[PDB]
């Protein structure tokens, strides 16, 4: 397992860029510290500059739920920059993407595109201030809504009602409102307990405050028309991203009618994207959910994410390694502990140096996961059932070890 | 002239998306209310939903420097998907990207690739407060204290106001975004002393500026070296991209190298880098800066001598491939100056180009930009169209 190309690539980064990369993440330190190099990625599969191929669970974090560089995608994506790239003036497609984004998502009556998760929770935060008039917002310890600055951030336990309620009752006429992924990710995977949504909706009605889902890492995964029509909860306001994009840089923050209205230059509220609404993220997108359309796809998700799943626990049980996860659609995680996990806390309680040794072998045996253990792993209608095998055989191989 | 598919899928549009827009100024809001609807463009041209053709004098708000649609620029796109539109993960074209971009401007030795320029200055914005352990930043109207553009007495006054609390001062070393304005002599200097002299960062938003006013920008031209610089369009060749950077030590402080964290999953996009690479390399070619000071000259004097000949009070000025024309007599130093243009003419003005086939920024506080792909011809027609516009009014 040569990875010679990607330490001399990474070397050479180092002196160029903060780390040697464009995010934090990407520079392994939390699972070794050598990464790797990516020269292509297809289908199901990623590829070394060492010529290394890699069987990703990764999907560049979300979008390649089609599977990397999706022909009809790519094709769609051709014909269009051939119209040229960017515009800066409306286009039809924007129409057409937020006709379909407002079709699927339950909450959204409303759209505004902008070129990342991070701007659209941004400017969600922002909407939550200006429609409530009031200044303090909610979030759980572990959720990650984009690096947007935000004394007016009131920090509670995810899957905790009764810390919610506290910090509600502590601050009378001063909560704009709740944020959240309803299901988490970027804390390991982890799941809302019976009743957590459902109550999360609840009080925030009770307190005329917002209830904001940050669906840009379920959005059209979980579901098409992501948790809160998987679940059944409606929020008053929902960020998207990733999937949208179809690899693009893309991202969008809608919800109520009443409560967009607000959003420049309909409102007073100023946000401003000058790329925003890029023709070639909006074709990707659109192919992307039509994609995603087609028959049989969330069943064919979850089919192979949960014997996934299992099977990982299932090895480690054989293989004597603590351990639990979960899977929802193509979504899943996987903790060295015994858990159950339901916040960051007991996440947190994971053998984050075991996971390392994992990472690594599994890397080895050409399977490329999510470089930390708060980080929740992806599958795509390209993985096909052979692929779902050699990751497990994989898994064996590697956990036999440990 | 016939806009009737625009207004058909403007209407469509404004009970989808807020104001029927993803940026608030493509509304026309402050010259009509009726904007166009692009389906596609290129080199200097950008074509309706209707079939009329314009002269484009926006190119996307500044990427487009080498034309629109360039065929090199979307050969190497094209090339460059067959491995996937985005990773996630390193790969060798952030390296080529960031060597050029040091190579290219002054104070960046070390660069952090982000999505847009919004993002660009709102990290840079952080590292300057947690580089200096101050909270309040100086930024220019057109913990945030503000000042005059063009005024450093008024500077000055912040610092004596708050001593030991500037982080810094921020600011387009040229305008675009208030109008085109450029620094009076002697500002940009002076607001590297008075930095130096407290302890300040001076830092140059470049992401307008960056690649079209110089190769190295405003402050390669202008000869005045910043600490920290945001850039972003043109870096991009269209796509969605931002950047920041500057001093190294100062850089250092950004995850995962340090403690000030700043994550983008889909930064560094391989595509974007891709058509970033590309259009650098295109600008690196023979006469390219000094073919855009030629036609954009041209351009605006031609601007300011019509409107002499019409009667028509006006000021304006141009730095390389970008421009100014307000309905005042100025001079413009400020925002306020940019303010005391007649606001009604210029829509009027906006409009009657629109019917001419010139596609002008639906605002009166916004630059104009040029590109390699407009000739000499474009900007006789311009002229002839400006003319015959403001023969009118």
């Amino acid at each position: 397992f040569k990875t010679i190309k990607s330490d001399e690539i990474f070397a050479a980064a180092q002196k160029l860029m903060p780390g040697g990369v464009s995010s934090p993440v990407r520079a392994f330190k939390s699972v070794g510290g050598q990464p790797i190099v990516f020269d292509r990625v297809k289908d199901a599969y990623a590829w070394d500059v060492d010529g290394n191929r890699y069987i990703d669970y990764v999907g560049t974090w979300g979008p390649a739920i089609c599977g990397h560089a999706h022909p009809e995608v790519i094709e769609a994506l051709k014909v269009a920059m051939e119209k040229g790239t960017s515009f800066g003036a409306p286009c039809a497609l924007e129409n057409v993407l937020a006709e379909m984004v407002n079709d699927a998502v339950p909450s959204i009556e409303m759209v505004r595109f902008v070129n990342s998760g991070t701007e659209a929770c941004m400017a969600v935060l922002r909407i939550m201030r200006a429609y409530t008039g009031r200044d303090k917002i909610i979030k759980f310890e572990g959720c990650y809504h984009g690096h947007a600055d935000m004394a007016n951030t009131l920090t509670t336990p995810y899957n905790d009602l009764e810390a919610v309620k506290a910090l509600f009752a502590e601050n009378p006429g001063e909560i704009a409102g709740v944020i959240l992924e309803p299901i988490v990710g970027n804390s390991g995977f982890i799941v809302p307990d019976a009743g957590f949504l459902e109550g999360l909706r609840e009080i925030t009605l009770e307190h005329d405050a917002l209830l904001v889902f940050d669906e840009v890492m379920t959005g059209f995964r979980i579901a098409y028309g992501g948790v809160q029509e998987k679940f059944g909860v409606t929020p008053d306001l929902t960020t998207l991203g990733k999937i949208i994009g179809g690899g693009l840089p893309v991202g969008a923050y809608g919800g109520k009618r009443e409560i967009m209205q607000l959003v420049a230059p309909a409102g007073p509220m100023y946000q401003a994207g000058t790329l925003s609404g890029n023709p070639l993220a909006m074709t990707a997108g659109i192919k992307t959910l039509e994609l995603l359309r087609q028959p049989g796809t969330y069943e064919y998700l979850d089919q192979i994410t949960k014997r996934l799943s299992d099977g990982l626990l299932a090895i480690a049980q054989e293989t004597g390694h603590a351990a639990c996860g979960g899977q929802v659609s193509g979504m899943f995680g996987f903790f060295f502990t015994e858990g159950p996990v339901h916040n960051y806390e007991d996440a947190k309680k994971s053998d984050l140096q075991k996971f390392s040794r994992f990472h690594r072998g599994m890397l080895e045996q050409g399977i490329y996961l999510a470089p930390s253990q708060f980080e929740a792993g992806f599958t795509s209608l390209a993985h096909t059932e052979e692929d779902i095998d050699a990751t497990l055989a994989a898994a064996r191989t590697v956990m036999s070890a440990l």
